[PDB]
DNA sequence: CCGACCGCGCATCAGC
DNA sequence: GCTGATGCGC
DNA sequence: GTCGG
């Protein structure tokens, strides 16, 4: 929060480009700037000072001067005054409603929460759940609750099969004192890059968690990726906990490190690392790290036995989870 | 300049 | 039914 | 919107 004013501005600008302009590269350009500045250990005094940092160009330097000088940005002031922009930005806050759907709904006259509610018929399954838990999904999850949730998930998983290994990643693994959701990496010895000796591996876990009333809804579900809703159990007479978003990813056992790396994030950290990888002649995905042949085509997976091996391949000093929050 | 911007699972759709 | 592109999200 | 070659 040392430069909280500036970073909030950039993020607001990032959201505008993504949601309203549908300019994904401008979106990421603003995010990178916000990130590098959030990490800057000095209270910024000028755009020029800011331009020294990588990711901050001329355009953003100018905006920072305006912000430092007036405490606001006219460009944003107008965006906030624009009804269409405001409506699209809001609608995209519903899980399942993206830039396209948001703009389309506004085109039909659906611009508010009230509107969405009386038009459920026009929403797909995911969007319907996103609306239902609109309020809840906006709430943060205290680490204390993340710990209780972890306990439930690991123990329930263990009940299904002692050989499953469930790892909580995302901001939680990065040591965050609060998280936006719960991210679970799952592995079973019967599922490897070599073969799938047992079907319904993810299903079983999902089913067990639904049985105990932990998982309450499903946004989407496939063979290796579950995306849904969960809720901690409340005691007698106490208000129940808010519903939380939960993602579960089943990854081949032998590809755990690339998997835990990917799911630990952050998303921006992953983008930076994968980009750096390319520059170093490698391509990284949640399964493997492969070299780039002279042609520019990925080669065979390289041997990995720790998160650090991945960092070594691209000549990056290892960075603990707590330091990957970009 | 100007091309590149990480990589991929699931839901949905049009076209065959 | 299938494949492929697109939307959305992680 | 920003970067490198
Ligand atoms: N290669 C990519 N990896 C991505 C991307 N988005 C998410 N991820 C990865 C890294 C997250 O930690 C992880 C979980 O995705 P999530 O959105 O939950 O992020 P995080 O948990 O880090 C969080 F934003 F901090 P939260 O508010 O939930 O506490 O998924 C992406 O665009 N590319
Ligand atoms: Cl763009
Ligand atoms: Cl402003
Ligand atoms: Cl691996
Ligand atoms: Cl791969
Ligand atoms: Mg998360
Ligand atoms: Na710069
Ligand atoms: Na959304
Ligand atoms: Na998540």
């Amino acid at each position: 929060t040392l430069n909280g004013g500036i970073t909030d501005m950039l993020t607001e600008l990032a959201n505008f480009e993504k949601n309203v302009s549908q300019a994904i590269h401008k979106y990421n350009a603003y995010r990178k700037a916000a990130s590098v500045i959030a990490k800057y250990p000095h209270k910024i005094k000028s755009g020029a000072e800011a331009k020294k940092l990588p990711g901050v160009g001329t355009k953003i330097a100018e905006k920072i001067d305006e912000f430092l000088a007036t405490g606001k940005l006219r460009k944003l002031e107008k965006i906030r005054q624009d009804d269409t922009s405001s409506s699209i930005n809001f609608l995209t806050r519903v899980s399942g409603i993206g830039p396209s759907a948001a703009r389309k709904f506004v085109d039909e006259g659906i611009k508010t929460l009230e509107d969405l509610r009386k038009n459920e018929d026009k929403l797909n399954h995911h969007q319907r759940i996103g609306l239902k838990y609109f309020g809840d999904f906006e709430k943060r999850i205290p680490r204390e609750e993340m710990l209780q949730m972890q306990d439930i998930v690991l123990n329930e998983v263990k009940k299904v099969d002692s050989e499953y290994i469930a790892t909580v990643c995302g901001s939680f693994r990065r040591g965050a004192e609060s998280s936006g959701d719960m991210d679970v990496l799952l592995t079973h010895p019967s599922f490897t890059s070599e073969s799938t000796k047992q079907p319904k591996l993810l299903h079983q876990v999902v089913e067990q968690l639904q049985k105990v009333h932990f998982i309450t809804d499903t946004l989407s579900k496939g063979e290796t990726k579950f995306m849904g809703v969960c809720q901690l159990p409340s005691k007698n007479d106490e208000k129940e906990y808010p519903h939380r978003r939960i993602d579960i990813r089943l990854i081949p056992k032998d590809q755990y490190y690339c998997g835990v790396l990917y799911f630990t994030g952050s998303d921006i950290f992953n983008k930076n690392m994968r980009a750096h990888a390319l520059e170093k002649g490698f391509t990284i995905n949640e399964y493997t790290i492969r070299p780039l042949g002279v042609t520019g085509v990925a080669g065979e997976p390289l041997p990995v036995d720790s998160e650090k091996d991945i960092f070594d391949y691209i000549q990056w000093k290892y960075r603990e989870p707590k330091d990957r929050s970009e």
